[PDB]
């Protein structure tokens, strides 16, 4: 998260906020890759759709991440090939690329803050490369929820919670996972008092703690 | 591509800038250096991997030529440091730079900053395509779906299909692919058997990759 925003804001008078209910699409595989994206509030889900009719996520964004990234990649002019979808209630910016590669120009020092925002978004990936990494399905799941502490979590007094709501099957598509097996997982980790759930938002106690066994 | 221009703008980022080069297996950043370099590979593949306590290693990204790496320098500069090992997982040849270096250069070049939004850009869309092939349940998928990757990472024309041209041992295959070195040798000894693969001295050459690759729509 950073001052991305105050530069996004003034790329228009001024720019205004995209808003977009939960579970309504923002770009669907197929549509032209024309422009970039900045979350400002809220949380996006980026997925790869089969034809089978089945969804794998590949990113759970942020608020202030970069993203629609295709779009820099020129000069193809290509289309869109995952699925973005407001995962929680969405405010966004929205960019067309020309203005972008304009805007790069006559300043200079909004390079560097768009190189940092697609550097953290590589990092971001890279962690959940690790999370996918586990064969233990339990760490796996716990090391999302650890991500997710840290990228949408607010302080509770047992320790952090999740401030989002999350279906099993939600679970189930980011960590290569089925609905059974997460909720299995969750009420072991619900036994053994290491999580408790609200309303389908998850707290996990002492995730500093718990993010020891990830060396 | 995007390719010609990263090459020739870290060429002449000079006093015109050096390649260096690292044999096979040599360390370009362990875990705890400070983080104070931008990379872009030139020839040969780098392995981005998360080291634990005990000695285990993860594979995280097999780079491909002409990729920015070091990214982490680009938020906070030597202030914060490397948590990631990247080794030369072939022998290598890199240009790397001084984070002030390239800020400078960022200003004064202004245009220049596109050629390093398009890097970054694709490094994202190729971290996402090894989620994808990571999201996968039975090791099986996981494992071809990878190796489709490295023929269009690292493929050359063989008159059978595409011959991935990097030395795999299944023991990297299995830290790549979240799996056991035993489950890797069997299952490339399945594929072997279904004539799906052949491999040589631990270059995989597989079979009408294009074919293959229609059962994962
Ligand atoms: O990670 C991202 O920024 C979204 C991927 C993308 O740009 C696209 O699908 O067009
Ligand atoms: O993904 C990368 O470019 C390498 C990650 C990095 O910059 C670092 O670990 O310092």
């Amino acid at each position: 998260e950073n001052s991305l925003l105050t530069m996004f804001r003034e790329l228009g008078l001024p720019l205004q906020i995209e808003q977009f209910e939960r579970g309504k699409t923002i770009f669907f595989p197929g549509d032209p890759a024309e422009r970039v994206y900045l979350l400002v509030k809220g949380a996006v889900k980026l997925s790869r759709v089969y034809e089978s009719g089945e969804e794998i996520t590949v990113a759970l964004l942020r608020e202030n991440s970069v993203f629609g990234v295709l779009s820099l990649l020129t000069g193809q002019r290509s289309d869109r090939f995952y699925h973005a979808v407001a995962f929680t209630p969405v405010q966004l910016f929205s960019v067309p690329i020309e203005f972008m590669q304009k805007a790069l120009i006559e300043r200079p020092e909004l390079a560097n803050v768009m190189l940092q925002g697609l550097s953290s978004r590589i990092l971001q990936t890279e962690m959940m490369i690790e999370t996918l990494a586990h064969r233990d399905m339990g760490s796996r799941l716990v090391s999302f929820l650890l991500i997710l502490c840290r990228d949408f979590g607010i302080p509770s007094p047992d320790g952090i919670t999740i401030d989002l709501k999350l279906s099993h099957q939600a679970i189930a598509e980011a960590i290569g996972s089925t609905r059974v097996t997460v909720t299995r997982l969750l009420g072991d980790l619900r036994e053994s008092k290491l999580i408790a759930i609200h309303k389908k938002r998850i707290t996990v106690f002492n995730p500093v703690a718990l993010s020891q066994q990830f060396s």
